[PDB]
């Protein structure tokens, strides 16, 4: 038993024989034989990578990272299981596991593993902004892809870049070229890619303002997965889809997401900030404000709370202080929106609309737009701006 | 034996002084390369401009025939064949270009093979036979060595970005281009520079930076005598002035129209733009096409009736047009005309929506100006154009 997971399992089985049939059903097996094999013989893998992930999530939930790191670094890089490990690591944003698997798969002599390694490396580089979308497609081309799996993943990696540049027409063009039924042997990879695609589509529809479609895609993703990363982003999207229409559903979706985020500080932050904004926008008591942070976004949330409490003079002073510092366009939109709530000047709301339009934020633009309608501006013309 | 060499030998027999005339027009300090070109099969000039300039000067009416024949018998492995390929693509001489492409991918010379493969990707992307992602993937597959094709592969992607109206990735590719890396091929460097100035010109025309637009179009005009680039540069300058200065718009279109002489297709762009310009500024219009069955021309007829307060005839011809199939840009214009006839705000609002849906940041100004006249808030109208 070289791998940490095999050591723990043999140990726990010595104390409790009934675990064997428990772990068999949790892994999806009709019969426990592959599990006897896994425990006894070095290098014996399950046919599907979900078998081991499920056993680890169930029996050692607190120890997932340590156990999976050790298990992945000990896999034969030439196998289906190592190729599945690479997807698992990237999905969970376990970049240390992933980068080690990538380097050793590019080295190996197996054609399949080499190609997956080279393609995931392109995805890593594009994510980090070390290359742009055109260098990335050029590298995809250089590689002369053979597998149906990497044919699909090369399209998805380009979609990720298109998503974070807010450029949706080319995303849909790439989506159209994907056919998941061509993944014939690797059911773990097919299911994981399907989860990725449902999340991506969810974010598309959220920006194109089809709120119903957005929620349906986010739910499809939630149903298909137990990966923390995808659960977190799906609930974040659902929360956001409700901001303007239903305080209570927005909040509860953020709280469910926050619970799934437990023990990842970075994921937890997204929910705290969104909750802070939500509670301010709907004039509710706000437990989420960060009074210590000197990041612009957080300091704006403190101004917004002063405004809800009719402390207009203090809000104005902190807002003038912020004007001194460098702000991008999205922050300036928010800045002028707050100024408008204090002073009731139409000009501030107009500037706010301009800044949000210039920064390509199709969500926050609704805030000064709602105010301008309240001040008697023409609804028919306001609607045209959001198109 | 090339037709151009036959004509030149013939004209030289009658006039010995042509030799020194053709030498200076070709940019050579000394006539030797020209004696060589006439006498020995396969001898090329160092620069492709040499032969283009001789042909433009001595046989202006025969450019297409002479250049077609010359290019089809070139040594495909040479600098001159690589320059021919640029010349043909710039002029949209697709016959010449496709023949050079096929025979350059055949040859064993690494440089010519790479140019051929890269121009072929440009041709395929233009025709919509592939999308922008297949095109970059093919660029990658090729393993490009030359600095020339490194640059041109970026420009071919710019062309596709332009036709899809997505300008941010164009600018990203523009920033990666450095023309001083083209060390040896002066003809190609100058031609690529022309292409880039035209592309930037059209960017800024859509992003409403009108002064930048004109400056780039002028830079292109200064650098070129290719009729295609002259025509599109003047068309762009004309268009940049539509809303702000009738007279400069008109004069820029008339200079463009003169450069278009003897290409009916190019001439049409100017006639239609002139027709629109005169209608928009309520001037007597000599440019109307009463015979054309194109939507855009039939709209110009309606617009003229409206300027003459012939409202009931305009209404009848407008109802006729509504029956027929129209894209969004035409529908914008359709509802604008309806609004001028009926004075309904609804028609102007729809007009704005159709122009916004069709990504036309210019024509949208027309119903916007009307809405301001009807008392809608100018401050909010300005945001819709931005």
């Amino acid at each position: 038993a070289m791998e940490l997971i095999r050591i723990a399992m043999k140990k726990d089985l010595e104390n409790d024989n009934s675990l064997m049939n428990k772990w068999a059903t949790v892994a999806g097996l009709k019969n426990p034989n592959p599990l006897y094999d896994f425990l006894n013989h070095d290098g014996k893998t399950f046919n599907e990578f979900s078998s081991i992930v499920n056993i680890v999530k169930s029996q050692y939930p607190d120890r997932e990272y340590e156990l999976m790191k050790d298990y992945c670094l000990n896999l034969d890089v030439k196998t289906k299981a190592a190729r599945s490990a690479l997807e698992y690591a990237d999905a969970n944003m376990f970049f240390e596991i992933e980068d080690a698997l990538i380097d050793s798969m590019i080295s190996c002599s197996n054609m399949k593993s080499k190609e997956y390694g080279k393609v995931y490396k392109i995805h890593r580089e594009l994510s980090k902004g070390e290359i742009d979308v055109f260098e990335a497609s050029a590298n995809i081309g250089k590689q002369r892809i053979k597998t149906a799996e990497m044919n699909i993943f090369s399209k998805m990696l380009l979609m990720y870049d298109c998503l974070n540049k807010g450029n949706f027409a080319p995303m849909m063009l790439l989506f159209q070229q994907i056919d998941l039924s061509e993944i014939k042997e690797n059911r773990y990879l097919k299911n994981s890619f399907e989860t990725r695609i449902n999340v991506l589509l969810s974010n598309i529809y959220l920006n194109e303002n089809n709120l119903e479609l957005c929620r349906e895609y986010a739910q499809k993703a939630i149903s298909s997965t137990d990966t923390q990363r995808f659960l977190v982003f799906s609930y974040l999207t659902i929360g956001t889809s409700y901001i303007f229409s239903d305080f209570n559903l927005s909040k509860q979706n953020y709280l469910i997401g926050l619970k799934f985020a437990k023990g990842n500080p970075g994921f937890e932050e997204f929910f705290k900030r969104n909750l802070s904004f939500l509670n301010n926008f709907w004039n509710k008591e706000n437990e989420w404000i960060n009074y210590d942070s000197d990041a612009v976004t957080d300091m704006q949330e403190v101004i917004f709370e002063l405004i809800n409490h009719k402390e207009l003079s203090k809000a104005l002073q902190l807002l003038n202080k912020l004007e001194e510092r460098d702000q991008n366009e999205n922050e300036l939109g928010f800045h002028y929106y707050l100024k408008g709530l204090i002073t009731n000047e139409k000009e501030a709301f107009f500037k706010s609309v301009e800044y949000f339009k210039a920064s390509q934020d199709k969500l926050s633009i609704k805030m000064p737009l709602i105010q301008l309608e309240k001040m008697g501006e023409n609804p028919r013309l306001l609607k045209i701006i959001t198109m």
